[PDB]
């Protein structure tokens, strides 16, 4: 998983790889203010901000993978596995699931400085949604409309961490403060071939373009996404409109795209790119592609009547959409 | 740039990113059988092949990066700076210029075996399309719908050079023994997660779904470009439907495109990829995306009445084009 | 700075490279049982058990880089530079400097246990030698006779930390956590040449003898030549004599060593390898080399009077002594 | 192997590591000037230079590793495996066999120039010293006390080639335009910590020294050594006395030694750097370290009668020889 909060133009843009080897039925899920959410062991939101994401809907409640709210705060939650240590109940704390981090932070926080007051509170509890499907290992990339920042949140074996996060990134293992040190090693990629200092006296031909970031990473695995994603993100154009920055974000995801079959993670099951999302965060148009499907689809919050209690759900356009020119 | 061959299941796809730091006004051109080819230094092809393919038609002339005839041979067309070296008139040979060559080649011969043949008696000679347009330094993959073969040709200070190029891929610089060499290091890379043979006594912790191509190049140089986009198509699945394996094909060359601004070239100039084509050989439909739009088009050969003799040009759908699904 | 911990056929050899752009005049240093360690903010030990290692004497102070005591325990500080933080003074604690700790574990303690129960009651405390010496920023490795077993002491700014090492090297930044976590991304890396997993159908020529390691580290800096000690340490031979096995140590250590000038730490000033040593841990003899001279050189801790109370240092052969056979 | 023409302060050394997983009886053979050499098919030098260098005599005759003549010109044979073609009788050129290739130039040769002047005639002919004895699969570099070329001598499949290679060092496969062609892709590598240029903005931490060369290679395989080789001696320091620089050198060398047990070649078979050599070329003094001996030996041409007509042969100070100080 990939997930990046882009920030370009006055402009805000966040969104997510999610890699996987099998499909859950994801769908697009808007959750409408007045939906009730009734948590295990804290005060329920039944007015709340209204929610769009990618999500699966099960005994009619929206889980979901990443998710905007009306005022632009967003949070993905992406694998992580071993490291996730979810909690015993603390009586003085707000004791809120895994399933349930995204809705209550989401519901009632309109930035990150709000969200900060309410991760100062959080025990993420070790209670399952169901004995069907218990709980995902998972840290947190969350980003706003207010501001540069983003947060990256990991629960694990030695408490919570909330770490600032001014690249902006964020993939899947090691724990946040291994991951960024490592860009420290790559100070020296360049967007330009970068002088001969192996030996000014010996002739080295500049024979590519290019060869600025010829130790760039390019694997599967997370680290080397991670690098490869921070370069293409920090090097991004800064384009005039937004539909023109929209693209922009998908070129920085696709980069660390995992296409079939180069990531095996059983006989007969590979990780691949299910979707790539783009939320254009100030207006609310959840952006995505597919594996399958080339072609950006979009759906608007605020086209959904956002004080309705139903959730609505839109099934991915999942079929390769040609434009047949003649 | 980069360029790929690939067949699975009876089916025959080859395309390329072009990558440049400028577009020059790409179209996709359909040349019929009866457009009459004039060369500077051979015979007129008055009745030939037809022709689909990308290019630009300069005053009356189709000049192709790459195309496709309609019995399932392709040529492309990519940057080999420095290494081109084009010749003088040779009075014992079919003298064609760069610019010619693609015409020269897909206007005649059906199959690597013909255009074999005609590669024995060629002379790539150092004559200008116009003082306009000087030539660029190129050098070419060819594939077909008959075999598994590609050919590379390098025409360099030494000579003419054709490779049989079984891995089907081609980028820039180096020369293509040189290129090809370089896979042997590469060896280890993995779709899975190796086993531990740094020391097995070790508790080395398998972090991360894709470590087995952590060492697997991401730069946006030519070298890097080549390792990745082989490993990425020789690890290509094999999808049921040409459609899919059409989809399978973009995510191959997706997977090494040059997003802006990671290559820098001059001061505020950056080579990118201007598109991506996928022609399906053996129905001559010519599938592109461009940076601008991540929608596929098509154009298709056999919807032109291929016995005119005028070009028939098709202008890019260069506009980001979004399916609203509320 | 380099060190290492290798038992090999009941014999343990502990050592290290010293790493710096100039020499401060270090001699080896035996410490006799009744020299007087006085020290600035505990009791001081009137009788301990000998030591022998690398130092400085100040004044009346042997000042060690890297110990052994007469029971086989062994230390080495190493740089670790912005990451150490020094204490202030702490009531319930012993308050050692960071100089009177090699004296302070080896003067009493005999094994990893004895030192473990030690390390519980420190406070590394930050008070200088003298104003002309400011403390330098050091973590520490510790190896024993007793155990497979080797201790890391990092003194950051959340606390004090212990770690086990099983791998039994240590390097300088990162602190121990990140930098093991780091031998995980090379597993692949193997003494043999690794079956084709690229592509199994694609001919990869076995070129070179050695190939197996084509993505082992070679840098000057901490990580590279943590990465590659660890590799060449976990797969040095099991040889059938102590010198045997000591010219085996002496191949470790002088595998990462830094030979001018390739590591420039300011103008006109290169860190390198001023000394490696190897302590024979059971029978106490101080093997080294140095930059300057090849050839072996030994100290042996027994030739002394282990019951005086005086300082007893060996000025290092450091001009190349060569063997002239005719 | 690995072979290194080093030049400093008007003073030439040049030296090579045998890396094999065996040893064949390697001593340093003098052979003085009245030593008849009896070619196979090329007039005799029973009048020639002296030489010096390593090999082992077999039917009195001396079968180099490397050598060096009384007038500097230096000669080292590296493994070339499956590279090497060595050719029919030719009846227009001097026909000369890989094992005659040494004593043939060496025992005429001057220089490098004149050296030339006998490779414009040469053919290596594939005849085997004896039945018991076949030929080794070889390339060589060539160095002189004249200038500051190095020649690099291969006869491949096509023929045969001869480089200049102002660099200075060789390893084994791939030829020589593919492995100098290599160094292009370090260009970035440094001495020096880099600027930031992956996005300045960024807070990249300089963490350790000698990060400027964290992408170096440290692989026991012949590309990785040749890299790191060429960097290790292009950043060589420039000494003012000749065991200065010899001391230099053989860290230079060391550099990219072969430690046991890192290169497997067969089961219960590693390759590792037998010898270390470094002729002072202009003295005629032959110093050598071994695997098991680190202190440096030396043989001096000019200490042997070199007008007698047998071999002198010396056996390597192969035991470790320890300076004991107290
Ligand atoms: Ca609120
Ligand atoms: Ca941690
Ligand atoms: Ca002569
Ligand atoms: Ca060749």
């Amino acid at each position: 998983c990939t997930a990046v909060n882009f920030q370009t133009g006055s402009h805000h843009f966040f969104g997510r790889n999610l890699d996987l080897e099998i499909s859950y039925g994801e769908q697009v899920v808007v959750t409408p203010r007045n939906y009730p959410f009734h948590f295990r062991q804290v005060a329920p939101l039944t007015h709340h901000y209204a929610l769009i994401g990618m999500g699966i809907v099960v005994d009619d409640y929206p889980l979901y993978f990443d998710a905007t709210n009306e005022k632009g705060l967003s949070m993905a939650g992406l694998n992580y596995p071993d490291n996730a240590d979810y909690k015993a109940l603390a009586t003085d704390k707000a004791n809120v699931t895994p399933f349930e981090f995204i809705p209550w932070v989401l519901g009632q926080a309109a930035s990150i400085a709000e969200a900060k007051q309410l991760l100062t509170k959080l025990n993420l509890v070790k209670i399952n949604f169901s004995d069907d499907l218990p709980l995902s290992p998972l840290h947190w990339l969350i980003g706003d409309t207010h501001s540069a920042t983003s947060l990256v949140v990991e629960c694990d074996k030695d408490g919570l961490h909330v770490y600032d996060n001014p690249v902006g990134v964020l993939t899947n293992n090691p724990s946040f403060d291994k991951q960024l040190f490592n860009l420290n090693n790559y100070r020296s990629v360049s967007p330009r071939v970068q002088e001969n200092s192996f030996q000014p006296a010996t002739a080295l031909n500049d024979y590519s373009r290019g060869l600025g970031s010829h130790f760039l990473p390019g694997g599967m695995d997370s680290m080397s996404r991670f690098v490869k994603v921070a370069f293409t993100k920090l090097n991004a154009p800064h384009s005039a409109t937004p539909l023109e920055q929209v693209t922009d974000f998908f070129h920085i995801l696709h980069s660390v795209e995992q296409p079939k079959n180069l990531d095996e993670v059983a006989p007969n099951q590979f990780e691949y790119t299910i979707y790539s999302s783009c939320v254009d965060a100030d207006q609310g148009i959840y952006y995505y592609t597919t594996y399958t499907n080339n072609q950006i689809n979009a759906v608007k919050l605020h086209n959904v009547d956002l004080d309705q209690a139903k959730l609505t759900t839109y099934a991915l356009a999942d079929q390769q959409t040609v434009n047949y020119q003649n």
